[PDB]
């Protein structure tokens, strides 16, 4: 019903209730994730987990609560159990936003020897950041899934590598589970995770509001932590030093921005790497008909796909159509489908349908299973491109502030020589939040921009390039934008 | 060190503890799930999870949080969330104990024809159950992560079918997965799950304190839920009617119970089938020796095991003995060490010894891989067999109440004819607690005995048996004992 390129609030709402991916929920800012999602998520997740164990990180299952004392040491999120019952207890406990004050007192005592290092953990859980903002389904909720990643070292460069890994594999994640495009790059000293010492991101663009959005997160925390919780190793000479460590995380977030951008206006478009339903068989029903043999042949040509590893559902219901069926496996993002009846049969072949073009082929049915596997590999890298064109298409590199706020219009983000002063950012925030407020009344939610990332891959700087606000001496190119 | 027969409780503790399986926590009545335990638990839930989505349930995820007014439709044991920092919350919102009350409105909206049923779903997740009482790592702890599963049907015989196949998958999963016996059977009216019509458990046994332990339930819930929350569907008549329901669940007490039914003075014994290292490969390194050649032939072993799908570690660390490896990995429970030194090189074997029995072979290399497989299936049966003989001689068939406490005082279950007076139960409870209490005087926690099941399994009932504490008609096989 709503066209993703109008009201796009709208479109996405539609697009995950009807496919019934979330249900709504009576305490604001929490969703259930019903099946069809929560199949995606398992699928992610069994990637980045087999991913993280060929490195070395092991699972495990710290508390959801922490004591007072310990996490103090952000506070209007922190949501706080005062009362088992009616009854009060002898001091409130907090639910985890994050783990780090649970986990690194059992690290400061686990750590004794440089034998006992590098230590790499992973916990798979949910999280509670209590806002009073509006939220947005997967984008920003008040719990969260994630997996946080946890890692200790005995030198700094041994850390800053894992956390480049684990960014490699969040960008593996995106793009190569998901097909979303992603930039790497490390944040501002302003935006970074303030207990670390520099942290490093993967970024994507939603077009049709022209905001970027973090997909993953990774940090190098160097020492903080370990003076902070006392975590020291002994070298073999004897000497106590300071760990260096990491931490990671990565949420269903990432769900949202698959579904931002692969949708349409018939609603999901699933990549064919974690669809849980990759093809579905849809027999024609005359009543005319022999429908057992159409039946007989939908059973045969599942197996003969599962032994693929092609995931099949056949919809053999009687009382809906196949015009109803083609539209309800469409809203859910089925990539696709597969039609049987009694023409196709006597011609030894089937009718198949992609979901992101509509292209139909017909497949003789000897061919069909690496048809239909060349098919899927086609589609994925066909939503990923073309994500990919959108995303260059959504950054327009600038040399002045002059240029920036044409480009917000555009819902474009902008590249920029900056000269990295943090006042300079803060500046630019309050200067393009009262800019973005005047269009606003002149046209009759937050305006501001922000860094998003400076990128690794840097493109050229011309020496004697300017900050393209305060005019000092440029040092990296800064990509921008309006953000969740 | 503290002997199993001895003292049980710093037994378990030093077990857990030395084998880096839990860690302990500042907030009492919760524990740290290391990687030594967590792997255990992953190896249980792919097993189940396998299991169930043969059935056609899928995993889903549901908020943490539920508000007053829904829950309020066991009370002390609520921990409820009041303030989002400093500031409170309009309304108080609890942390789930269970989630009927999150699932169950979704249910009565989700559900509308006959063709939406069954219904089934299942999820992964911790609950928050906030008792004062003294807690037991794995065993009753405040926090604890579970699975729970809640299906909908259209008639009661359907749901009573998928009550006993969820059984039977408990069953398996600590009979055929942690070598742990259990015994099916159905609560009395007095333990049963209130809100439900039936409840049916397994029951585990521990005899070092002689105390029966739920192992995990399946309840019969019936209509009683659909009208508390309207939960109806139509016929093809067009007739509107209530929906029948289970719930199901299991937890990481599963992991203590297999701990403490296999353990023996030296520490762990972990099954095969779940054991994260199945086999640890221990070089000897004598100084005097080709070290590079024993360290390349344990790398091929470990290639040639693990194509067997065999779980390997080696352990080439030149700072440690082999003694003391050999304690290090016994105290962790893994199943099996492969010693190899410059003499079984030579003479082209390995020497296995199972941690068991102790019990050493010479195995040819080429024999290695399916003598190996058929050493762990060996001593994985062995594990059960034993156990089971041990739960058949903790368990005393009895006449009258004389027979109770003289059982009860040899650390014995009872299986009495019973005539399942709801009113006669809470009087065997009140009266074995008095008698006991009255023993620990005369000695120099609690000592109620309780029903544990009506087992499925009943021994022939001759007529006119009396129940052995009313001496009313008796009408079924009751075991009953000290309970957890
Ligand atoms: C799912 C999710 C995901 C994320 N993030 C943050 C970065 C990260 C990445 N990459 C992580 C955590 C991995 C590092 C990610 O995924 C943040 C939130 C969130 O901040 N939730 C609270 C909330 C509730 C709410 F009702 C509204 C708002 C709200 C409305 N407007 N504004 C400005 C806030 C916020 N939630
Ligand atoms: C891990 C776990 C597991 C279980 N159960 C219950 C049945 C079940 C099975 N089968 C489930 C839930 C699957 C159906 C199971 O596994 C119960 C508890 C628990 O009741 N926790 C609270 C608590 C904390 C605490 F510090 C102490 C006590 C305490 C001390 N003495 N007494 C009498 C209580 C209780 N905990
Ligand atoms: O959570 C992190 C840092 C990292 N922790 C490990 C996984 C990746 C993650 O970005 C930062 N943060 C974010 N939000 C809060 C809200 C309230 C209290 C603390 C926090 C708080 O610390
Ligand atoms: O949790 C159950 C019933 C089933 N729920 C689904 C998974 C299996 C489980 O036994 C019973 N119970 C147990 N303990 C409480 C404590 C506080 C509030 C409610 C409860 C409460 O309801």
């Amino acid at each position: 019903t709503a066209k993703k390129d109008e009201n796009f609030s709208e479109w996405y709402t539609q697009a995950i209730v009807r496919s019934e991916m979330i249900e709504y929920y009576d305490i604001s800012g929490c969703y259930i994730m019903r099946p069809w999602a929560f199949h995606i998520w398992e699928k992610v997740q069994r990637f980045f987990d087999d991913e993280i164990k060929k490195m070395g990180v092991e699972n495990s299952y710290f508390p959801m609560f922490v004591s007072r004392h310990k996490l103090e040491k952000f506070s209007p999120e922190v949501a706080w159990v005062t009362h088992y019952g009616d009854s009060p207890l002898p001091e409130k406990i907090a639910i985890r936003p994050t783990s780090e004050t649970i986990m690194y007192p059992a690290y400061a005592k686990w750590i004794r020897s440089h034998r006992d290092l590098p230590l790499k953990l992973n916990q798979w859980c949910s999280v509670v950041r209590w806002e009073f903002k509006q939220p947005t389904p997967f984008l920003r909720t008040r719990e969260f899934l994630w997996q946080e990643g946890h890692t200790a070292h005995a030198t700094e460069e041994e850390a800053w590598e894992l956390v480049l890994d684990i960014l490699e594999l969040y960008r593996r994640w995106y793009e190569e589970c998901l097909a979303v495009p992603v930039i790497k790059g490390e944040k501002s000293e302003g935006e970074k995770f303030a207990g670390g010492k520099k942290t490093t991101t993967v970024e994507a663009f939603i077009p049709e509001n022209g905001r970027g959005i973090q997909a993953a997160t990774s940090h190098l925390l160097g020492t903080n932590f370990a003076k902070m919780f006392e975590i020291e190793f002994e070298d073999e000479e004897g000497h106590k030093r300071l760990v260096h460590q990491t931490s990671w995380g990565c949420t269903t977030r990432s769900l949202g921005v698959m579904i931002m951008t692969h949708g349409d206006d018939k609603g999901l478009v699933i990549p064919p790497r974690v669809a849980s339903v990759q093809v579905v068989i849809i027999p024609i029903l005359f009543k005319d008909e022999n429908t057992g043999e159409i039946l007989g042949k939908c059973r045969e040509l599942k197996t003969m796909l599962e032994k693929a590893d092609i995931r099949v559902r056949i919809d053999d219901r009687s009382n809906y159509t196949p015009g109803w069926k083609y539209n309800h496996w469409e809203v859910k993002g089925v990539p696709l489908r597969l039609e049987l009846g009694p023409k196709d049969l006597a011609k030894g072949t089937a009718r198949v349908v992609r979901r992101d073009t509509g292209e139909a082929y017909q497949i003789s049915w000897a061919d069909l299973a690496p048809k239909l596997l060349e098919l899927m590999e086609g589609i994925q890298r066909s939503l990923f491109e073309k994500a990919k064109a959108r995303l260059h298409e959504g950054i327009e590199k600038i040399s002045t502030f002059d240029e920036v706020m044409p480009a917000l219009n555009r819902k474009h983000l902008v590249l920029a020589p900056w000269c990295e002063d943090p006042e300079s950012e803060e500046q630019i925030k309050k200067e393009t939040q009262k800019l973005s407020e005047i269009q606003a009344i002149e046209a009759g939610m937050t305006g501001a921009m922000k860094t998003l990332c400076i990128p690794f891959d840097q493109p050229p700087m011309p020496e004697g390039t300017k900050c393209f606000y305060t005019g000092k001496p440029a040092k990296r190119w800064t990509l921008w934008g309006r953000s969740y």
